[PDB]
């Protein structure tokens, strides 16, 4: 069976990231206002528009997002957090979600629900066999939000809401979340820390964000011990490092675990041109990562694979990274990466000793995935 | 003596970088138009506005840019190149300067002259002793433009026009250009390739831009052999690498050479948040680099040091990198880097073996600087 | 029958309006570059996104644009004009279409075809009875482009291509084009000047654009004499003037003519907040204009009415003006105009003597519509 | 004597107008966020940059803004209002100043002081005879702010702070404020309502903003009765109406009153391309208005005239309207209005009966100015 779901909702493009760069604009600090916050929604909107203008949309089955219910959110998060998000969204303007950085407008909860709900909807339709696989191009992102908070531009942990749904509603015994956003998926790690029924894997730049998080020694606890896998990589890591990590750690971990569904936290902030990390992945790197993961799903869980958008901050280049992943799902490879030659000469295509050793640190942990 | 020159001209902020991201927008390639090209002038304008709003401007002596004459430009470039820039600027709209990327509007030559002329003016006033040092916050940048072309957003090689002026007009026997823009200063290298009277030093990310350029083996030719020094560094290099390069190579090179004037090609594209390179320098790193270089000038050439803006593409963070350099010139350290704590945990502050070895490759070349 | 067609194509939002305000940026004239040209595609894209986010899209039947063929374009335009547009679009960076203002990128002809083609495809589906009515939210606009040229941001005359198709392909004897864009539809007037089989009506601000065009004395020629109707209105005209014009001139003209299809050139540049005209129409005014025209179509041509987007330059307010028209097509009135109270106190709601007299100048021309 | 003062402060360009269009962005109302609020500071910054790039700055004497003190503000406003602005600015992310529209960031009071202070500092230097006249290009604007509130984007009433200073500190008996911003100067009217020592004149579009304000019957009270003059004009009024108003009402009022200083509230929102009003004034119209008013000052108060920026919302055209006024102060007429021919054919250059009659309503009030 072949039918590829695609979720975009207009409101994903309407997320109000404010007038600051990262934190808010700040006169006393002389942080001048700017039109486009680093996380501004235009970056992901440009990905969507390229999906359409490239003609990939003709090969996709558009899937409507359905708002995550309170019950949906509560499988990933605390009632206190949900209540707090209702509270801040109910406030006449809106407010600070808690961390002095992640902000939500009046009614911004509507978009957070549609983002988590997009992941849930696609998960449902893939799990049932209506669809063979899909891509949920959601916004706001999810992977930093732990059980009890919003964090790092993330209100709810979209992939964990989807996993929680696959577990509780669809009765899946084993789900895997593979997160290749360049930042550590600390939220996802936190949510499933004590839980072996969701294998949580994060490839990331070591200590990029959050600080003091994502070490290889963070392995879960209790019955969940061994079912969280962090793959911290050095700044400057490129396609060779990322593919070595896939071949040596990620794919073996998935094969050992035998998930019934694979959810990919699909960020493109590891790209060669991203401002918010120092990695060197190209569109062709993301293509190969996607191909490998989709083929793994075909081998072990009847092709059941759901990509969910996480971060990525190059409005110029992210659309082509994203499109490459979409093309691997559809099998219609109809547009070149126009940056390919320009970026290919910059490097990242040789596995450096330091990169190899960082990856090899994780291989002995594979034996504890029962 | 203490009086610090500062050059900003309104037109530096009016450079038309077009509607593309890097190359032009391109419908057949599905490269969607965007408001801010990567090189858009707002990044450097925000630096200027911070110089003003921080109160640093009160400690600076504002210096008017004076348009570089044909004679000024001809000390760095060919008559053919100048003529070609007149031609493309004279064209009813403007056009492609030659490389399919570096574009100039009708009348855009006016800004190119004022940019090179800003560097010249400041060089004159520092060399005479009217000023002790300065910063020319110019735009468009210069260091990629070789003798016979425009390249990499550079129309004229501003620091080489300034050096050419110090040589031919002021009669200096020895000038040094230290380029710490993250990209290789191939233009500057080309211009002075056969010439020992201008020592050309470039610290850069190896093969970032241009491709196949900036190797340690590129050392000049003829009488100039030994008077070009490339310090290619690996992606991910941070403050520890950059300061080791300063201490082991740059400062010893300058001391060996005994220039009568130091010109710094001062880019901030090595910053932790730059999209166009993969380096990890913070505002505090640039501060220490500037402090070291200014102190070296004080020791060897009566404090005669002229900073000239090159690249840097983070409108968020570049202003604070720049301000740190301005503060080292003025000695008035009145504003924190508000990103300091956020970026300090990401790393780059330990000298990695690979970084150390890349730097040590250049140390044996120091003996050939007579 | 009730089924409402809606045409949006991603590329409508990708039209490259450049870096100028109206004409190009110009250094010698000191016209500083700006991110958003007055005609920037975001204004119409925001209308589309509101159609979606409001939930109106759920009550619409989305219709794919199909590229206008050469044969389609030739029913409205000269082979020389078509050839010239192919030429300018084929040029490496595109070029000037002829008038020193209307520019097209490399491949920009693709968007011009999809814009005219969107109008054609909706016309076909309404005429055939598949749909009862629709709105083609196209870009670039059309009504300034006469038979032999591009003009006023218009490459092809979309409504005249659609009328030409209804005439030649669908065999309609009588088609009406009602143009309420605030600028004179000089292109449409020119194309059908000698032709009584397309009644052309233009309500506009007198002499707003083009200059020296849109006088009441411009009435067609030969067999077409009496089948062009200009309704020039004074600056400051609001809802009362526009509705008086509809009731006294427009609707009687349509009833006299008995078209088999009504095409509306639907601009919103007559809005209270438009920079490019001085009129005072509110979303409620456009609503009433749309209601009247749709009801007229129901009375005289079996409800066959096709709206085709023309101008409008308020990204803030145009979406609400547009949405009001969409709501009158769907009959689902689910969102208020949030500017209603703010704009309603500004006036325009009383028929001034000068406005009344301007309208009454046209009423004696109604008797010559046979 | 001839020396023309000019006030620009970097922070005038840093006013955070937020992410809405006019009111804040609003998800439930489906008011999508936008990069440039209507009142965004770029419009005035572009005027400043044109003053520089045109070379007018070379003929001006740059004057540093000095922050308005509490004592300065209290000559125009209540202690409650000042205290409230301190409060809202002291709040962690700032807040709503009272009217649900006029917002101020944390520390935004700094800019409000520098704006009122810029007007004061220029007034001082002109009154004292150091300067003959000047232009204070301030932001935020002032004329809507009455004694006890912020309103219509205005935190403090800059011209009334300057008048209060001329009265109390410089001991002037009679000051005139002439406000040609297109909106009614209700704040200024309120502040001096009972006071004959400040003649307050407002030319505006009738009922544009505020609603139900600016009628000819609003004439002051007590000893101030007859010393407030409103000239409400109809939508569509252009150069002919504005110049007739100057010749019939404004200039005679000033001659009758014999002020010792004229302060002009200089908005350009009456321009032909402004989104926030429906008037037809061109740069040449503003030029003639400025020429007349400066010549009047020369005749009656030793040339003592201070222009203070109010509104204006066309980033495209406002700079040229502003430059024309600057050119009349300097007497150096070195740049054309590049929109002149394009806008001159649109009209406004004939005095319509309705415009004439609106103006003539005010002429009998001239006899009560003693
Ligand atoms: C802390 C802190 N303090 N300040 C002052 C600032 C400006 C801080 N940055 N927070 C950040 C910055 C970036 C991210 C990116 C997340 C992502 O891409 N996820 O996948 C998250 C949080
Ligand atoms: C080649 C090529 N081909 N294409 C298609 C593209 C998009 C190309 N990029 N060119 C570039 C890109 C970046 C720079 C930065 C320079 C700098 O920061 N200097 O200090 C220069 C040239
Ligand atoms: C001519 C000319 N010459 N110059 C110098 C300039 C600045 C010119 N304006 N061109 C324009 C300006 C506006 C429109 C609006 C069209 C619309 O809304 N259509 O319905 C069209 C052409
Ligand atoms: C009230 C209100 N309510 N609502 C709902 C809205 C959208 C409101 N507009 N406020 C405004 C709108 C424009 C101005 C222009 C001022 C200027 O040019 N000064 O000279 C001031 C206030
Ligand atoms: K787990
Ligand atoms: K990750
Ligand atoms: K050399
Ligand atoms: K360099
Ligand atoms: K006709
Ligand atoms: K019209
Ligand atoms: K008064
Ligand atoms: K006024
Ligand atoms: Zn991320
Ligand atoms: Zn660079
Ligand atoms: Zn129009
Ligand atoms: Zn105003």
């Amino acid at each position: 069976h072949h039918a590829i779901g695609y979720v975009w909702n207009t409101l994903y493009g309407w997320v109000d990231t404010g007038t600051g760069s990262l934190a808010a604009a700040n006169l006393t600090a002389r942080m001048q206002p700017i039109s486009h916050h680093l996380a501004h929604p235009d970056t992901k909107r440009r990905f969507h528009e390229l999906v359409c203008a490239s003609g990939q949309i003709e090969h996709l089955t558009p899937i409507a997002a359905v708002a995550a219910t309170d019950a949906d959110i509560l499988r990933a998060h605390s009632a206190a957090h949900l209540e707090n998000m209702k509270r801040v969204s109910n406030l006449p303007t809106g407010g600070d979600t808690g961390d002095g950085i992640t902000m939500m407008g009046n009614g911004g909860l509507e978009i957070a629900r549609l983002s988590a709900g997009g992941a849930v909807e696609l998960t449902r339709r893939v799990a049932t066999g209506e669809l063979s696989a899909g891509y949920a191009l959601v916004n706001p992102p999810g992977h930093h939000a732990p059980h009890n908070a919003a964090m790092g531009f993330c209100i709810f942990n979209n992939t964990s809401v989807a996993a929680g749904y696959a577990r509780a509603v669809l009765g899946m015994e084993r789900v895997a979340i593979l997160d290749w956003d360049v930042h550590h998926g600390n939220g996802t790690q936190d949510i499933w820390w004590n839980d072996p029924s969701v294998l949580t894997i994060s490839l990331h730049q070591h200590l990029c964000f959050p600080p003091d998080s994502g070490y290889s020694t963070e392995r879960g606890a209790g019955n969940g011990h061994g079912y969280n896998i962090n793959v911290p990589l050095p700044p400057g890591s490129g396609n060779a490092a990322y593919l070595h990590a896939m071949d040596q750690v990620v794919l073996p971990a998935l094969r050992a675990y035998r998930p019934q569904l694979i959810i990919v936290g699909s960020g493109f902030d590891a790209s060669m041109l991203d401002p918010l990390a120092r990695m060197m992945v190209t569109a062709d790197g993301f293509r190969q990562m996607a191909r490998r993961t989709i083929d793994c799903a075909a081998d072990i869980c009847d092709g059941r694979i759901v990509f969910v958008q996480e971060g990525g901050y190059s409005p110029h280049y992210l659309p082509f990274c994203g499109l490459a992943v979409i093309e691997e799902l559809t099998g219609v490879r109809s547009l070149p990466d126009p940056y390919h030659e320009f970026l290919a000469g910059m490097g990242g295509n040789t596995l450096l000793d330091a990169e190899r050793a960082a990856i090899e640190e994780i291989v002995p942990l594979l034996a504890d995935i029962r």
